[PDB]
């Protein structure tokens, strides 16, 4: 059984190596109105997802660990703690659940703790002595994997409930998302399905009125082995379609600002670049610093605190190198306007031959 805070893996819970299946859904209709449901019981849909039921079982496990741990996290979250204090304290769980083996099994990138106006990619590295207060808006995103089969799920957490019905706008926009994506729907359709249902809501913050903005350059996406963002992009403001045994993150942004994010701040995030196969590199601490991040990370995100971890210091003349040779790409945060808000939800779904399985749903 799973102990009080959680440190059993999610391995050891089932000894069966058989991990609990997340939400099946059928796929939606047609524009003709022909139903999909012909897909579960296809003996030819069930042999191809049959195929590939190790794949979705890592998914799986990955999936049980991310529940686990962000319900562990919603038991102590509260303001007056330090965002690095809250990161150390997921990550800590995760890495426990998760059964961390190398690149076997893992973080798949950072833990955002994104705040108010930053929508994203923004965890504090080391000295940041940012403190969570009452009134802020703070996304929690991470990612867990087995053998490079990554669970990208995110929540936003609030104290102060001025923010519910922005928070509700945004879940509404998600499950609109995941309820419009399936075989061969197009991106574009899913796109506009998610406007539509964000925009329907306007909410009051402080005596000021606002109608919730789809943040239109933070988008949903495919997911590739040991990949965050596969190359396909899911809209979340107004053709290419989705295919079978495709994996995608679908998530969507709310904003009470300009509806749009810009770099800023100091960054955390960085991520080898998926197309750059090998450089040879003489130059000692750059040659170091790579080494170190194809032996941890390989293609998977990390960032500075997971590098001081490590035991690594005074590598960030050897980052900035590996960032302009192209080997190596930045995240920056992403911030809509001062003063503004933002809020996030964020779901895994596996287009398996036979059903639409929202692998990560709690
Ligand atoms: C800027 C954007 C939000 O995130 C991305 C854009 C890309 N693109 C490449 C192809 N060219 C366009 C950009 C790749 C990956 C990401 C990305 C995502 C995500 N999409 O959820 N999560 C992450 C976490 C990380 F720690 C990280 F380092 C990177 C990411
Ligand atoms: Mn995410
Ligand atoms: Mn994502």
């Amino acid at each position: 059984v799973q102990t009080d805070p959680p440190s059993v893996p999610i391995c050891d819970l089932y000894p069966n190596g058989v991990f609990p299946k997340g939400q099946e859904c059928e796929y939606p209709p047609t524009q003709d109105g022909r139903t999909a449901a012909w897909r579960t019981t296809s003996e030819e849909k069930k042999a191809l997802d049959q195929a590939s039921e190790e794949i979705w079982n890592d998914f799986r496990e990955a999936a049980e660990a991310h529940r686990q741990v962000r319900k562990y996290v919603m038991s102590w979250i509260k303001p007056g703690m330090t965002m690095i204090e809250i990161c150390e304290k997921l990550e800590d769980c995760s890495r426990k659940l998760i059964k961390e083996n190398g690149l076997n099994a893992g973080l798949a990138f950072p833990t955002g703790c994104s705040l108010n106006n930053c929508a994203a990619h923004y965890t504090p590295n080391a000295g940041d002595t940012t403190v969570l207060q009452y009134d802020d808006i703070c996304k929690i995103d991470f990612g867990t994997h087995i053998s490079g089969r990554i669970i990208d799920c995110a929540f936003t957490v609030t104290f102060n409930p001025k923010y519910d019905t922005l928070l509700k706008a945004v879940k509404d926009a998600t499950n609109t998302g995941i309820k419009c994506a399936g075989i061969d729907v197009r991106l574009c359709d899913v796109g506009e399905a998610i406007q539509e249902v964000m925009e329907s809501y306007e909410v009051e913050i402080d005596g000021k009125t606002y109608q919730v903005k789809p943040i239109r350059n933070l988008n949903g996406h495919s997911i590739g082995q040991y990949r965050i963002h596969a190359g396909k992009t899911v809209p979340i403001v107004k053709a290419t379609r989705m295919e079978e045994g495709e994996v995608y993150a679908i998530e969507t942004f709310g904003s009470t600002g300009k509806g749009v994010v810009h770099d800023d701040m100091e960054c955390s995030h960085y991520m080898k670049n998926f197309d750059v196969g090998h450089v040879p590199i003489r130059l000692p601490r750059t040659k170091h610093l790579l080494n170190v991040i194809n032996e941890n990370f390989g293609t998977l995100a990390f960032c500075r605190r997971w590098l001081d971890r490590l035991g690594e210091s005074k590598y960030l003349m050897a980052l900035k190198n590996l960032c302009d040779l192209g080997i190596v790409d930045p995240y920056p945060p992403l911030c809509d306007i001062k003063g503004s808000y933002t809020a996030q939800f964020e779901h895994t779904i596996l287009l398996r031959p036979t059903c639409k399985e929202v692998v990560s749903r709690g």
